[PDB]
């Protein structure tokens, strides 16, 4: 369950050392930070701890995929300690490791108010439990070593806080291996739990899911689970052409087509009919002569077909209208996946227009939840983060929740 978890607001931190797992996996260009959003996002949990009299806050995270080898020239967290000091108005001590005797001593009984940032957890194979050696071979971590790694992390605080939703789908040492009596979700995780519980357990009605993406076959469990919960579903993006080819015999040109997904389209429509779910597919398209930002563009409908050579890379104006009609009926919306190639301006109108409708919906009291990854990227690109109810901080984690799975990092949190 998402509803029965201990959170930071209910956790007594006064005089306690707080070991906190954060998401500082920020985008980099040669170990310099291009977007600090994820660092700003953790600040409320850190300041709460400091303001409520925590003895220390020890921050642990990963960055990139070092795959269990130390790579401090390429994937060090050191630049984050500088960024964090800017954002907190407080000195941040950066340590060049995250476990072992020197780190445990630094963290044993620090001065009241101390903020410490540890080096990349994924420099140790014991964090993910497997990785690659410098020859590129697979290695798995050894049990006794995983135990020692976990025990060393657990020394660094008296209580544990997880504010890294983006890793909560992974049974990694920092997510599930910290052995302290109280394990609480921080304020980012609290928001994720609150919104996705509402969504998956007791949504407002009508509940609309907006699903986009390239393939059908890798989204079958997502679609199937959402068909158990929703009243309406928009299917957009590249995956729509598989549905349209199968159901209408549409000529789709060089548009994405999922041969294995094609074999289950009617099975999905069948379940939608059985559950009384209204499916809204697109009816018109912006076409491209190739998969390129500066492609020549055209227009098509289902009735016209797409010319051979050409591909549908966005929905068209009548599709936007049908999509807006479903948004207008909704009292709750989950949106996972853009409805066209939003990275390229010529193919971004459908996604921007739908975002405008979703913002207007929120204004009139719709609960609007944006999945992590590409849909969240659109909100940042068009500055709509504060104009929807919730923008999830974890792509892979939000997708696994929406598929109906239990997240090992959430499960590891204390109950009540
Ligand atoms: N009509 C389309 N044709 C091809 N690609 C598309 C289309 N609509 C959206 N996309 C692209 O699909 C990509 C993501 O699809 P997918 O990889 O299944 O989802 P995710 O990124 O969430 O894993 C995005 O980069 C987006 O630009
Ligand atoms: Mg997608
Ligand atoms: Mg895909």
């Amino acid at each position: 369950s998402l509803s029965n978890k201990l959170t930071l607001d209910k956790l007594d931190v006064k005089g306690k050392r707080v070991v906190m797992r954060v998401d500082f996996n920020v985008p980099m260009k040669n170990n310099q930070i291009t977007n600090n959003q994820r660092i700003k996002a953790a600040v409320p949990s850190i300041k709460f701890c400091l303001d409520n009299g925590a003895k220390s806050v020890v921050l642990m995270s990963h960055l990139g995929r070092p795959d269990g080898v130390p790579m401090p020239d390429k994937y060090s967290l050191e630049p984050v300690a500088v960024e964090l000091k800017s954002l907190l108005g407080k000195d941040v001590l950066f340590l060049k490791d995250c476990v072992g005797p020197e780190v445990e001593k630094a963290c044993a009984n620090p001065a009241a108010g101390s903020v410490i940032l540890l080096e990349n957890l994924r420099f140790h194979v014991e964090e993910e439990g497997k990785g690659k050696d410098a020859s590129g071979n697979k290695v798995k971590a050894e049990p006794a070593k995983i135990e020692a790694f976990r025990a060393s992390l657990s020394k660094l605080g008296d209580v544990y806080v997880n504010d890294a939703f983006g890793t909560a789908h992974r049974a990694h040492s920092s997510m599930v291996g910290v052995n302290l009596p109280q394990k609480a979700g921080g304020f980012l995780i609290k928001k994720e739990l609150n919104y996705f519980a509402k969504a998956l357990e007791s949504p407002e009605r009508p509940f609309l899911a907006i699903l986009g993406g390239a393939k059908v076959a890798d989204k079958i469990q997502l679609i199937n689970n959402m068909l158990d919960k929703v009243n309406e579903m928009i299917i957009g993006g590249g995956m729509a052409f598989t549905f349209l080819k199968v159901l209408n015999n549409m000529e789709i040109g060089t548009s994405l087509f999922d041969e294995e997904g094609a074999k289950i389209v009617k099975d999905l429509m069948s379940k939608a009919e059985k559950n009384g779910v209204k499916i809204t597919l697109p009816v018109d398209f912006v076409t491209a002569d190739k998969f390129d930002e500066n492609a020549k563009t055209g227009q098509a409908t289902v009735a016209s077909g797409i010319p051979a050579g050409w591909m549908g890379l966005d929905c068209g104006p009548e599709s936007s209208k049908k999509y807006a009609e479903a948004v207008t009926r909704a009292k709750q919306i989950v949106w996972n996946g853009p409805v066209g190639v939003f990275e390229w301006e010529a193919f971004a109108r459908g996604t921007k227009a739908l975002m405008d409708e979703v913002v207007k919906a929120t204004s009139r009291g719709c609960i609007t939840i944006i999945g992590g990854g590409d849909t969240a990227t659109c909100c940042a690109k068009w500055n709509t983060e504060d104009k929807v109810s919730h923008v999830s901080t974890g792509g892979g984690a939000s997708l696994e929740l929406l598929e109906g799975k239990v997240l090992p990092g959430v499960d590891a949190l204390s109950n009540i």
